[PDB]
């Protein structure tokens, strides 16, 4: 029954975290306040499902290309799995580095099934807490290259992505919550989809300005994953 | 409470909108063997006791005003709710037989807030079409946008086969994948069953390179917050 990704290779592979906090005055973006607190509960949740994380802070949209070819590089033939997390402000299809934009596809590539032959057969995941635009949601009372990929979305298409000041981003919050409380037994798409209720039932914004107050938000799971997912064997 | 109520009166309906000829004034060529897939998509969800609602050939304002109209209906004794598209079309649109339309436009019809007797059930929306037309060359009070999944022929971007006399790759596969596990797997497994089997099974074959060996992964895009089984 080959139904589940191999999760004992000596490594579960390396978890890359981006986390860009401050922007260019050029960008006239603001600073991405809570993040440090996101950045801290992936570094020690992902250390506990055994990743070899690493930490990179604030980078430049060259320097996020840069860091992302090396690691494609790599040889990952140890490795369960790939992890990779960008933390910042963003638009459809594309996330901010400190000076500028660089577009999502642009930084996947490097690990398509034909360009990092050692991540061949085994899941990509993306996790991508940023803006997929602007909408505010109002509530309501031979493999293919593109296969072993998985985007797990903060927020749905077009939408803001909302973040707290002191408890982190509402979605990075969840996950690092889910994970913790099910890692052990469940699937990912069960643990990602735990985390969709989680964010959708238990927040809601608050402001002064009744625009941007009591708005909602669904996380967006994008899976072209061909098995079953388990963090441990 | 982890997933979906699925036990209702009613699953639910599934309208299936099947599109085989387009106007001479599209220049867009008529879709070969979709009927297959129309036809394996009607038995399929029949078996899982949905209300199956078949049309062919219809226009972009057909389209757009026939899901309005459902969406108008009430649906408080259903579970669910499924629309299967087959069509061409490009990334966030699909083809009527006249001219082109926004996904978004037919699907902002059922969101939480606009079709109110569909808040908290699953909006399934399984679209084979074109999402492009790269090649694969492969290798060796809650969100009124919430409780919606889409399952996707193929990733963005990209080309989506089919087999005239076989059905597509992907609805050819839902079917065989949903026939044999509706009973044992909750839906996102089924679906990634569906990648598995996709992406290993079938293989493009052309006399010119350019179309020859091809490979395609679906796509599945999940908003739903809780499990869901064809089962209780």
């Amino acid at each position: 029954l080959d139904n589940s990704y191999k999760m004992d290779y000596p490594e579960m592979g390396l978890c890359i975290i981006i986390n860009n906090k401050n922007f260019h005055k050029s960008t006239g973006m603001t600073s991405r306040s809570g993040t440090d607190v996101d950045a801290a509960n992936l570094r020690e949740t992902f250390r506990n499902l055994k990743y070899e994380v690493r930490n990179k802070n604030d980078l430049t949209r060259e320097e996020i290309v840069e860091l992302m070819r090396d690691v494609s590089k790599e040889d990952h033939s140890k490795r369960s799995s790939f992890v990779c997390v960008l933390l910042s402000h963003g638009e459809e299809g594309i996330i901010f580095g400190t000076n500028g934009p660089v577009d999502l596809k642009k930084i996947t590539n490097f690990f398509r099934g034909d360009r990092c032959r050692s991540l061949t057969g085994k899941p990509k995941l993306f996790i991508i807490q940023a803006c997929r635009g602007t909408e505010l949601d109002c509530g309501i009372e031979k493999i293919p290259v593109d296969a072993d990929f998985l985007y797990a979305y903060s927020t749905a298409p077009g939408y803001y992505s909302w973040r707290n000041s002191k408890d982190g981003s509402w979605f990075i919050q969840s996950l690092c919550a889910m994970l913790k409380q099910y890692a052990d037994k469940l699937e990912f798409m069960h643990i990602l989809t735990r985390v969709n209720r989680k964010v959708a039932t238990e927040f809601e914004s608050f402001s002064f300005d009744a625009t941007f107050h009591a708005k909602k938000q669904i996380p967006c799971i994008v899976s072209m994953l061909t098995k079953e997912l388990y963090f441990y064997h």
